[PDB]
């Protein structure tokens, strides 16, 4: 078996290898990349997402989210308080203000220490889940707005035709902005391109060990666990690497820099934080190997977790018992 220790692998495709997206994902998996739950892909040196990021300041963040923490430094939840709309230019200015800017630090490790020590005492503002794309329409390779759709994957594999669409989201971050422990909707893959700005640090649990994270989460957030059989779907729970280590949970970490892709694999729990002002674009996707994970995906039915229009069809076809129980 390839990659038995479930290490995060880093790939450097040539421009020739960067032409066929599906083929390269399959190649990464042939090398065991999926066992980690997360992989980094550094694009060919000749490749660009777009010519410049010069004129993005007029993008609107209709509903910026203030991420307010509760708990202790290594075990906390966050809720999102909606704020008034602001442009990306205004958001960038806010991110660089004295109140919100990245503190002095020695290196990524020092900054990581500061994040876990001090995160809960601040409430950074995140621009999340903004439908759109910053890929130039003429970018032919790894254009996250031009991927084959999950609906077409399901149709090719299973012969069922379903409603629904599949488009990218933009994420504008600042220092300490946080993404909670989660797998993707329907335990899909995701791909994430860091367009510009400061780095993003990721933590990930190997898919084969996901239940270990679930069990720890039930112990650490016992009320939440009683309220919902899949409360990590709510995307509000954080657990630090120190607490994971103390509880013997297998995980890895890596920092993504501007110009790099990350892929998360089916049922790879991940969490992380932004180092400073940045912009990422992400979208879910599927492969034939995903289908069995989609069938097994745990669902929130307490009502807290958002179920998109397109998710409906996934549940209806892959999980008809769970769907009927909904209805
Ligand atoms: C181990 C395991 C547990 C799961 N629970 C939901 N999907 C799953 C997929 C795997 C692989
Ligand atoms: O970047 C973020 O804020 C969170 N992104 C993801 O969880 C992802 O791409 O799968
Ligand atoms: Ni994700
Ligand atoms: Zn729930």
């Amino acid at each position: 078996a390839q990659n038995p220790n479930c290490n995060i692998m880093i790939f450097h495709p040539t421009k020739e290898e960067f032409n066929d997206f599906d083929k390269y994902i399959a190649y990464m998996e042939s090398q065991g990349a999926h066992r980690a739950g997360l992989a980094k892909i550094i694009p060919p040196k000749e490749w660009k997402a777009r010519e410049t990021y010069d004129n993005i300041s007029e993008i609107l963040i209709a509903t910026p989210l203030q991420q307010v923490a509760s708990g202790r430094a290594g075990v906390f939840t966050q809720y999102h308080k909606k704020k008034k709309a602001m442009t990306v230019g205004e958001y960038r200015h806010l991110a660089n203000s004295k109140k919100y800017q990245t503190p002095p630090h020695q290196n990524f490790e020092d900054l990581e220490r500061k994040y876990w020590k001090n995160r809960i005492y601040n409430s950074p503002i995140y621009g999340a889940d903004i439908s759109g794309s910053l890929f130039d329409e003429n970018t032919k390779q790894w254009n996250l707005g031009h991927l084959g759709t999950i609906q077409d994957l399901l149709e090719k594999e299973c012969g069922v035709v379903i409603e629904g669409v599949n488009t990218p989201y933009l994420y504008f971050g600042m220092w300490k902005t946080t993404f909670a422990w989660h797998t993707e909707d329907m335990d899909l893959y995701s791909i994430n391109y860091l367009h510009l700005g400061e780095p993003k640090t990721w933590y990930v649990v190997p898919p084969e060990h996901g239940q270990r994270l679930e069990r720890l989460a039930r112990e650490l957030f016992p009320g939440s666990s009683r309220g919902c059989g899949a409360f990590l779907r709510h995307k509000v729970a954080l657990i630090s690497p120190t607490v994971l280590k103390e509880n013997g949970i297998p995980f890895n970490r890596i920092t993504q820099e501007a110009g790099e892709f990350m892929v998360t694999f089916p049922y790879g729990y991940h969490a992380g934080f932004n180092h400073g002002f940045n912009c990422a674009e992400a979208i879910n996707f599927a492969t034939p190997r995903w289908i069995d994970y989609g069938k097994m995906a745990s669902q929130c039915s307490c009502g807290e977790a958002r179920v998109t229009f397109s998710m409906d069809a996934f549940v209806r076809i892959l999980q008809p018992e769970r769907y009927d129980l909904w209805k």
